[PDB]
């Protein structure tokens, strides 16, 4: 049940004008693809607060990447999910050598130590509404906020989105469960920045779990592991939203395109 949204003033939509022409933003099956423009970020701001919605943020952060985290938690306290309820999800090998990092009202941090763990799925069930997976060794510079919250979202590979589909590096054997002929895909997303309700989540990362297991059982491992097994799943099971690279980049690599108004998640040189 969704309460009715107070009285707001902003722009009209105009029907007669396209959102960006320089970019695709809504998918073949009708999912946006979240670009800078295509959205009201109060509208949904005020959608979502409603809703009282809960956010869980995960990391795995293991040996040397747990020098990553500082900035890292300090980055996305100003400008992941700011003003909704954040749970932090920290998956690490050195507890002892998380650092203390002050966040705001309304947010929270769990140290999860892994050898496997001793936390228990049902876990984000009960506590978050979604769950956003992503790279530990990235900062965020600029705005990442409810715009991504749906069932299930990919990113695009800041490398290849612009890439015909045969140039994508999906696994192309087929013997691979995460087996893609050069005649199928709809874009190359990367593992490093997805997620979607719990409940999708965890039947993503179990499928994933499983193809993985097969693949070991044939004798074969894919060639970009996690990720070939996510562009897979992602092309069988279509997301809901896809975000852009402004999501997932790498300025160092990739500059700074004109199709990019805004650099929000990227990797830390
Ligand atoms: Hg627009
Ligand atoms: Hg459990
Ligand atoms: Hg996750
Ligand atoms: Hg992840
Ligand atoms: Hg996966």
């Amino acid at each position: 049940f969704m309460v009715s949204l107070p009285r707001m003033v902003y722009p009209q939509p105009k029907v007669l004008t396209p959102c960006r022409k320089d970019v695709l933003v809504v998918t073949p099956w009708l999912a946006p693809i979240v670009w800078e423009g295509t959205f009201n970020i109060d509208i949904l701001n005020e959608q979502f607060r409603l809703q009282n919605t809960t956010i869980g943020l995960t990391v795995f952060a293991i040996k040397k990447y747990v020098a990553f985290l500082k900035l890292f938690l300090e980055t996305a306290e100003k400008h992941f999910m700011v003003g909704h309820r954040v749970h932090y999800y920290v998956f690490t090998d050195q507890p002892a050598a998380v650092p203390r990092v002050t966040l705001g009202t309304g947010r929270q941090l769990s140290v999860l130590e892994v050898r496997i763990s001793d936390f228990c799925e049902r876990r984000f069930l009960s506590e978050v509404d979604y769950l956003v997976c992503v790279d530990v060794d990235m900062e965020f510079r600029d705005h990442v906020g409810v715009e991504i919250l749906t069932p299930l979202f990919g990113t695009l590979h800041p490398g290849f989105y612009g890439s015909s589909r045969e140039a994508f590096t999906y696994e192309r054997r087929p013997q691979s469960q995460a087996y893609i002929p050069k005649d199928e895909g709809d874009f190359y997303y990367l593992g490093g920045f997805f997620g979607g309700s719990v409940q999708e989540v965890q039947r993503l990362t179990r499928a994933c779990h499983q193809a993985m297991m097969v693949d070991q059982a044939n004798g074969i491992e894919a060639v970009w592991h996690d990720q070939s097994h996510l562009n897979k799943y992602l092309l069988r099971h279509k997301p809901t939203k896809v975000l852009s690279p402004e999501y997932l980049w790498d300025q160092q690599l990739l500059g700074w395109p004109a199709v990019l108004r805004k650099l929000r998640f990227t990797a830390v040189p």
